[PDB]
């Protein structure tokens, strides 16, 4: 249907937007802490803390998938690798305070990505 069409459309232009997001959240960690998922192999007890992982390599798969319907679902994702890495590591760690640093500067890009959702109805 052209309904659909549209739809998809939508979906693909939402998705271009969250490149850019995740991009320019990605730049707030430039010692790359949260690039790649926690390694089960370097910390084989990791699922017993954190019962959700995510880290920005698997954020970007499913974006990539066209996976995030919605700026909230992505939103979402971003909060769990702050969320995640402030429970695991103590507060005098370079860990928790990458988190910190992130979550601080992240929130400045978010606050617009919002107005843009809405602005250009993305969503
Ligand atoms: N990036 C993380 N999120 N949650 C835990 C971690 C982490 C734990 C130990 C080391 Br070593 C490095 C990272």
């Amino acid at each position: 249907s052209m309904e659909q069409v549209a739809m998809e459309l939508r979906l693909t232009e939402l998705t271009r937007l969250l490149r850019s997001v995740l991009d320019q959240l990605q730049d707030k960690d430039p010692a790359r802490i949260f690039a790649q998922p926690v390694s089960l192999k370097e910390v084989p007890d990791y699922l017993d803390h954190i019962k959700h992982p995510m880290d920005f390599a698997t954020m970007r798969k499913r974006l990539e998938a066209q996976g995030y319907k919605n700026l909230h679902e992505f939103e979402e994702d971003f909060d769990l690798i702050i969320d995640n890495c402030m429970k695991y590591n103590a507060r005098d760690t370079v860990f928790y305070r990458a988190a910190v640093r992130l979550r601080d500067q992240g929130g400045v890009v978010l606050r617009q990505a919002r107005r843009e959702v809405d602005s250009i109805g993305l969503e």
